[PDB]
């Protein structure tokens, strides 16, 4: 009865964006895998921060589904995502299955890259704007969450914790999203 | 002429207290190192994110002196902080030496174990009050952020930020701090 999460950690993601979803969506009780673009080894992440993986995407991609697919951002993680073939295939098969895709920062550019939920309402960094909007093929929004259909998106490293309680409140509901956020001390 | 700040990684710290200040504070050219309590090896942080660290303490111990000594929160962490010998010594030179000391959530619980800063304003994590009150050798404060002398404090995960670049302030100054600010897209 486990609801399940699939963080996908490339080298250069922006360490908080990744740190803080992993840890509040264990906070709401979630099932997390931390897998790692390029197998079982350690991490570097953008900010140098060294991080070690769960699993190779491999093996984590033999153990699905998951209810929530999370890329972060940073750069050149993003960049390694939207290279990536298997991430490809990750992305088209929960589009398909309809089970949710989360992405922040820059991370919403690897959408774009494997064709991912045309049509949409999305967000970015406003550094990725351009980027992002490459072809007219989706809508920008500049609030700090986004959430349009099964595709839910975010801003930068200051909207972590908005972008991660938004996971939490579509897999697990509003009331385990204010019962995990009130220990944080955030601020609204 | 850079400023040097040693972040001390116990088992059980708080994850995104950790990632989120070394990041920050990365990001305003500071040179930090995390250091592992327990040696080089990677540490099991309190939500299961696994961090490899830069060093073992005992090395950092040998390349100091540091601008700013930070020691995350996490409870199990904190305890840590709070039995350690290696620990104190570090404080207790940082304090003789008027440097930095900053403290959040439950970290700054080791500071009373470690008897550093009697008289002190501070804050800690609301769960963490009683605790750090015993014996009423500090005043206790409700802000976000509390900086009392050379003694830094702030209150939980959600505090994060604020508490990260109250440091790059006190070392770097207001504008490094707001610059460094803008691209985060926090709210306030």
């Amino acid at each position: 009865a486990s609801k399940r999460a699939l963080v996908i950690l490339a080298k250069g993601a922006e360490e908080m964006e990744t740190v803080i979803p992993v840890d509040v969506m264990r906070r709401a009780g979630i099932k997390v895998t931390v897998a790692g673009l390029a197998g079982k080894d350690p991490v570097q992440c953008s900010r140098d921060v060294v991080i070690c993986p769960d699993a190779s995407l491999e093996d984590a991609k033999k153990e699905g589904p998951y209810d929530v697919v999370v890329l972060p951002g940073g750069n050149l993680g993003a960049q390694n995502l939207s290279e990536s073939a298997a991430v490809k295939e990750i992305l088209k098969e929960q589009e398909n299955r309809k089970g949710l895709i989360a992405a922040i920062c820059a991370g919403p550019t690897a959408l774009l890259a494997h064709e991912i939920g045309f049509g949409s309402k999305v967000t970015t960094h406003p550094l990725a704007k351009d980027k992002m909007m490459n072809g007219g093929h989706y809508t920008y929004s500049e609030n700090r969450v986004e959430k349009d259909g099964l595709i839910l998106t975010s801003r930068g490293p200051g909207t972590s914790f908005e972008f991660a309680l938004a996971i939490v409140e579509a897999l697990n509901g509003k009331e385990v999203a204010a019962q995990v956020k009130a220990p944080l001390v955030l601020k609204d």
